[PDB]
């Protein structure tokens, strides 16, 4: 617990830790949505992780977002440490510089590139899910959500299949700390890996991803090598964890509510907006900004250099957004969040990571329609940047299967 500020008034002291909240066992998501209950305020501080501002609303997170003046991406993570490290392209840029590195950047993740991914996203999801179907069981995280990702990047950056573990490992160590490496040191092992693949695709560019980014061009001149590789690295882990760990909160509560999968293996056109009320429903995603000087945001006076948490995840689970926010209806009318982001930096690949859930429980319940969590098991969930799912032991009679 880190001093208080004197700036920050004692009635806004709230210690909420983002790493390790109170009631993880209840859920992730339950336990981030004790911060909305009525006798806290719409922004209180930490003393946790450094000290922090947490903008708890949908409302101020919204605003914060779009006022990038005031809350700057330069160091958009906490820890503090980790926020000034991380120097990825654009999550760490503010605009307007941001602004053609955001368009080089959807080139080759955009709505584009995606209907051309289709076949590859189909074929991949069902020959993963039928080399399981068969078993009666899986650990849908290890089995399933983790190599779906990684595999789908690689096809896109053109990369050997071969280094995936490798990467796996490099991405991994950064994204799942164990304290035995920096932040920082991370980082540089997984650009080690990146450098030397920019410089072969700057001389002698193809037309993957990767060879796009390196001979890009921005406002008004040729990217840097620094900047590609700082463009690629984002490219590389933007799609990983998030996917990885949505994937997971989805088929936990599929797996836990067989009145709302069947309700989808009837009603298959009904999907798409079921992923839409899940990416409500289990949000994940919380970075922020810092600010760039003094300013008073609804009533709370913030100090140039303080940093501020903007849940992402929370904006639709706030009840001033949606009614009854923790109940899943598949058939909620105005299924307002902010999951992808909002503002300048808005997901570039929400349009690819839509599709990969759609695919993915299209291809799931067709296969394995009914399916439960291992009897006996606790499904534990972890909480951070990107909150997620340990593990998730799943269970079937491989009768009630079909190859398709
Ligand atoms: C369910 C999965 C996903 C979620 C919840 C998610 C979340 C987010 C969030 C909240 C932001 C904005 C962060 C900020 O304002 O600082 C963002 C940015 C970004 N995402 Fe995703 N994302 C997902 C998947 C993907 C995928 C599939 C890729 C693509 C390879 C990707 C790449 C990007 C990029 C490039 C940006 C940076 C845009 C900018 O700074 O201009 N995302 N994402
Ligand atoms: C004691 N002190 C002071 C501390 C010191 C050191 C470590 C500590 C840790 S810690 O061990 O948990 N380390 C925290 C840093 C983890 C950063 C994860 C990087 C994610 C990369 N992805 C993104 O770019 C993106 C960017 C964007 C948003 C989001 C999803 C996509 C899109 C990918 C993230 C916790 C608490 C305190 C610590």
């Amino acid at each position: 617990l880190a001093p208080l500020p004197p700036h920050v008034p004692e009635h806004l002291v709230f210690d909420f830790d983002m790493y390790n909240p109170s009631n993880l066992s209840a859920g992730v998501q339950e336990a981030w949505a004790v911060l909305q209950e009525s006798n806290v305020p719409d922004l209180v501080w930490t003393r946790c992780n450094g000290g922090h501002w947490i903008a708890t609303r949908g409302q101020l997170i919204r605003e914060a977002y779009e006022d990038y003046r005031h809350f700057s991406s330069e160091c958009p993570f906490i820890p503090r440490e980790a926020g000034e490290a991380y120097d990825f392209i654009p999550t760490s840029m503010d605009p307007p510089e941001q602004r053609q590195f955001r368009a080089l950047a959807n080139q080759v993740v955009g709505m584009p590139v995606v209907d051309k991914l289709e076949n590859r996203i189909q074929e991949l999801a069902c020959s993963l899910i039928e080399s399981l179907r068969p078993q009666g069981q899986c650990n849908f995280t290890e089995d399933y959500a983790e190599p779906f990702p990684i595999r789908i990047f690689m096809l896109l950056a053109g990369l050997p299949e071969e280094d995936i573990p490798h990467l796996k490992y490099l991405t991994d160590q950064m994204t799942r700390p164990d304290g035995s490496m920096t932040f920082a040191e991370a980082k540089e092992a997984l650009y080690d890996y990146l450098i030397p693949i920019i410089e072969q695709r700057r001389q002698k560019p193809g037309t993957d991803a990767i060879s796009i980014v390196a001979n890009g061009q921005v406002n008004g001149r040729p990217i840097t090598s620094d900047e590609a590789k700082r463009m690629c690295g984002l490219l590389l882990v933007g799609g990983l964890d998030t996917v990885v760990n949505f994937l997971s909160f989805s088929m936990e509560f599929l797996a836990k509510s067989p009145e709302h999968r069947q309700e989808l293996i009837e009603r298959p056109e009904r999907i798409p907006a079921a992923c839409e009320e899940l990416l409500r429903r289990f949000s994940l995603v919380a970075d922020g900004r810092i600010l760039t000087s003094d300013y008073e945001f609804h009533g709370v006076q913030l100090k140039k250099g303080d940093q501020i948490l903007l849940p992402q995840m929370l904006s639709g689970l706030d009840e001033r957004e949606n009614a009854c926010p923790m109940h899943v209806d598949f058939s909620r009318q105005k299924v307002s969040h902010t999951t992808f982001g909002h503002g300048s930096h808005l997901c570039l690949g929400q349009h690819l990571a839509r599709r990969e859930i759609i695919v993915t429980l299209k291809e799931w319940l067709t296969r394995i329609p009914d399916f439960s969590i291992a009897p006996g098991a606790q499904i534990q969930h972890k909480s951070g940047i990107v909150s997620g799912v340990q593990a998730l032991p799943l269970v079937w009679d491989p009768a009630t299967t079909k190859a398709v």
